[PDB]
């Protein structure tokens, strides 16, 4: 008997889980404080809309939403996605007619959407432009499908904006896709209208289709500036074929319902094969849970904008509290979180005597204070650490007290 | 601007969708009758359990089931699958210990389960042994990943049993997997215990992990033979590492909920890479809907057997109506359905004057009587036609009448 795994399976790696699963249990007799899990439902402080809950129960009770829906998603669900994106993130009235239900492909959460978007257009040997720090799943898909990766930087000095010139010099004859993430995981950044327009213009110039992971669309803190807003790559006049990832996992706090979508925007028809590929690849898995698709119209169009706003407003409160108090710990210099559910902090390793790496920082902090953060190395950001900002303030107060004490202790 | 789809996306093909979408709208005024659609929820004659739906609503209201669950599935859901399979299809007492929750990997319906099984162990250039007539998704996944297929025959004359000597003659050095389906789509067959045991023996002789698609597990008619029973590949003492596909899509008639599972069985530990491959491949998509997973304990372990049996009993009544009347049409010689939701009928094309293939039969019957069946060539079985059997008896009474007219009209004297 000589049974081995495939090479395809052999190449599948999720850095976040590897570090998590391999974390040694802490000897410290202190109730663990996890700050590394990007799940917004952990404390029951952020709830999903009542409109969504109610419709989901009615679709189940009607017994007419249990059959097979088309693999791309039901017409009704696809129209709700088109309508919500149009109304919410498309401000120029002339571009509103470019967002249509027929260019919407449903998927089984964000990870499936990513898998579909990359493998619809890239073949083994082809290259994708991926951000760093960046959400680890782009690399997970590329590695397993033998797709090359060119990492372009997002610099903390410029509020995590992308190094447009680095993208420009890296592009080559094998590069078929440009991936951007905004708002960002793990940076917690929110691109300004100018920076998004420049990314779109660069794609145009470079002749690259654009995959924009906009799953945190609209989750922008408005407390420190009520004029702050989200800029979708959909709100621009351009000849660039764009594929936008959206979903309800983050803004409606139901990530386990595995509902997300791919929105293709290409009014001048420069990449119709992209959309065709998306439909082809979706036929391997066959779409998301139909009963959840039936509730989507209601969830997006019948949920008051205030419910969405209050979720973000609670995050902001915890994000701002965390940012203010983390700075106070020897060696930790936080970047300002503008939205999403994360806070990225710089670790000044020279201010410690035993700690030499961001990974080492993670390891010792967990071991001594039973506080779990993620090492920036996982996201291709040595020297930084990722913290979640979705837990109640009371959790961070306790956690920062512990991080402080540990920081003072390892100080040089 | 040169945006071209990848080769992977360009190799993805679904024969059922192609035929259905390219079907010409019929000129006949008679209301359309579709016997081609494999969805059991169409007429609302088959309903899912109250236990399942209730727990689903309770899980939603609780709001403790909306977060992330491990990608292999929640422990509770994995325990329910292990417990329900042990309790239903594993009869030898000593073998019950071999079915455990840690060897269960949840997935997003059957289609996803097949994708994970085939790509977890086969690379481009490797071959898999695939049945014919067979469920198209095996080929869909294989063609798309550049995995070669050795087709083995399931013979109509032997009750659609797998031709074991042809399997043995096709196995080669690149062959990494043996795929079996039972009960079958589209044959409607149910393997006797004896035939399943030789499938297991042959898998052992060729040293090939077995992937058994048992999504219709337990859906066997008990009206002709009351001693009839489903025999899962789990119920045998063997060295063969087995991956079994199971789900709620067919027995609990909720296919759209996208819930299925892979059950790895390998007590002598001859292929642990296979289970690991399953966990790996699943990290790309990240599991099924958590709210659906949270209702699975209740669905399998709290739905009375009477409900499951009653669904099969209604399918059986429609299946037996179809079988006893389809044979009255000139040229249609039906094989007998033992389970699942399908009926496979032979088409003796020599008995007609204008009809040469089964695709012609499909098109002309559609064009003239507005009755849509599936051409057997889709499943790699020319000269046959697949009919669904889950619709009410009234649909078959009118459909047979139109087909009998059609066949008499094109019959060669």
């Amino acid at each position: 008997w000589d049974v081995s795994m495939s090479n395809h399976a052999g190449l599948v790696f999720n850095p976040i889980r590897t570090v998590s699963d391999n974390a040694k249990p802490s000897p410290s007799p202190k109730p663990i404080i996890k700050l590394s899990v990007g799940d917004p439902t952990l404390d029951k402080n952020l709830l999903t809309s009542a409109a969504q809950i109610k419709k989901l129960k009615e679709a189940i009770d009607s017994q007419e939403c249990n059959g097979y829906f088309p693999t791309v998603g039901s017409p009704e669900a696809r129209e709700a996605v088109a309508t919500w994106w149009r109304n919410s993130f498309v401000h120029k009235e002339e571009l509103k007619s470019t967002i249509v239900k027929d260019n919407v492909v449903l998927c089984s959460g964000g990870s499936h959407g990513i898998l579909m978007a990359i493998t619809a257009i890239c073949d083994a040997g082809d290259y994708a432009l991926v951000p760093q720090p960046g959400f680890p799943h782009y690399e997970t898909v590329c590695k397993a499908y033998g797709i090359g990766m060119h990492f372009y930087n997002c610099r903390p000095e410029n509020d995590w904006e992308a190094d447009l010139d680095e993208i420009r010099r890296l592009k080559d004859d094998k590069t078929k896709l440009l991936i951007v993430t905004n708002p960002s995981n793990p940076c917690g950044s929110n691109f300004s209208r100018k920076h998004v327009e420049d990314i779109v213009r660069l794609a145009e110039e470079l002749r690259l289709p654009l995959f924009s992971d906009e799953i945190y669309a609209g989750m922008v803190f408005k407390g420190k500036d009520p004029n702050a807003t989200f800029t979708s790559v959909a709100d621009f006049e351009t000849t660039v074929p764009r594929v936008i990832l959206g979903g309800t996992a983050k803004n409606l706090v139901v990530p386990g319902w595995r509902l997300g979508w791919l929105l293709y925007v290409d009014p001048h028809g420069n990449g119709p094969s992209f959309l065709e590929g998306l439909k082809r690849v979706g036929m391997l898995v066959c779409g998301p849970c139909t009963v959840v698709q039936a509730a989507l119209g209601e969830a997006l169009l019948n949920t008051p904008q205030e419910h969405l706003d209050q979720i973000v407003a609670k995050i902001e409160e915890s994000a701002m509290y965390l940012y203010n108090h983390i700075g106070e710990c020897i060696g930790l210099a936080p970047t300002m979180p503008r939205g999403a559910m994360y806070l990225m902090s710089r670790i000044d390793l020279e201010k410690y005597r035993d700690i030499k790496t961001d990974v080492e920082f993670f390891e010792k902090l967990l071991e001594e204070e039973n506080v779990q953060v993620l090492p920036g190395t996982i996201f291709h950001a040595p020297g930084f650490t990722r913290l979640t900002t979705t837990r109640p303030v009371e959790v961070y107060r306790e956690a920062v007290e512990r991080i402080k004490a540990f920081c003072q202790r390892h100080a040089a």
